[PDB]
């Protein structure tokens, strides 16, 4: 079963104090969600160390449909109102940017975005960058990557700001927990769930 | 120069003739635009031949924003207003679709959309496929993969609706015109510029 094939991540809590620690470093991890929601995996990475090495690889290894999840607050100082009446208008940086799509073009706009001190006239629209407003509550509220992502950035004491995309097979199809944990030892990635998250919260009285 | 690198692919109007070939045959191609707009090369297949396959080439080797270029009646019949007041709202299939990123579900959200008798309640928005209107007189009027994806399409006589996706070098780079020429050879996909299929239709009176 899953529990058993994350095992060799550690318990729950070693999960999460693991991925936590990977942050601090610079360094990505790996979130799955629940087997009856998405099964999805998804590569997270702190925008505050975010490179263009960690955006290509995203690129490379997942689905190229790059999300920057924020908080409401952040997309709030940007102006970004829901794509249609948690997408947002896509977004591209107005200045230090060419076509958008380079992983370092995604980077320049992740950066601009997530930028504390950030104005809408900072980010130009349509793009190539998808942001996505985290709901208030994180996991505790909506058990999605793009929650999660907010949530291990304010728990790692990290800029509540993170790009994540889903890991894509070679054939297209989307890597499940087999394909998770493999990539996540060849990259030295702390795989662990949204339950895991949840249960951490829970335990630790974990208000953000 | 970038004439003599595609030289070896043959004169301008011999690059237009087996370009449409090969979308006949259900082959992909890959058009490059003008070296002082973006400068790019985009993997197009036709929708009519479209494969899980071809679509998992085009998610691992491109940017992995794969568009969905349209005709405006087309967009018009889907109910798909411009994304901001030409990046159309984002679409996932309404049925025969789980998350909407694997290879599949783009393919199924894909034939939903480019269906000639297709109604907007078949398309959910947002979605991971992200439809563009081709501008009237194609690359005749707008210089751009999208409009040379229709015209492309309407040239070699098929459904006018292809998918393009803008191809990225591993390192997170966009493919020049010497990658590009490489990945043609490597997959047997014909390489052709805007600049072949303006002057092919300048000359053969080719009104669409
Ligand atoms: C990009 C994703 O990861 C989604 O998974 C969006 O994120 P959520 O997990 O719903 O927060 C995708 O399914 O659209
Ligand atoms: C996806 C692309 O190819 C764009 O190139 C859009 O297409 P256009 O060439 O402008 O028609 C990208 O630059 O947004
Ligand atoms: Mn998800
Ligand atoms: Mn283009």
């Amino acid at each position: 079963n899953q529990s058993s094939l994350l095992a060799e991540f550690g318990d729950p809590i070693t999960r999460v104090e693991n991925a936590l620690q990977a942050l601090r470093e610079g360094r990505g991890v790996l979130l799955l969600d629940d087997e009856d929601r998405e099964n999805e995996g998804d590569i997270i990475y702190a925008v505050e160390s975010l490179t263009t090495a960690q955006m290509a690889l995203m690129i490379r290894e997942c689905s190229g449909i790059v999300c920057l999840c924020l908080t409401e607050a952040q997309a709030d100082r940007l102006a970004l109102p829901p794509m249609v009446v948690a997408f947002t208008v896509s977004i591209e940086a107005k200045h230090g940017v060419t076509t958008g799509v380079s992983a370092q073009d995604r980077v320049t706009t992740i950066k601009t975005a997530a930028n504390p001190q950030a104005k809408p006239e900072d980010l130009a629209r349509p793009g190539h960058v998808f942001p996505l407003r985290a709901r208030a509550g994180g996991v505790l509220a909506r058990r999605g990557h793009t929650e999660g992502t907010v949530d291990l950035m304010q728990m790692a004491g990290l800029q509540p700001a993170g790009v994540l995309c889903e890991l894509t097979n070679p054939d297209g199809s989307m890597a499940k927990t087999p394909e998770i944990i493999e990539f996540g030892k060849l990259h030295n990635m702390p795989v662990l769930t949204i339950e895991d998250m949840v249960q951490y919260r829970i335990q630790f009285d974990l208000k953000l």
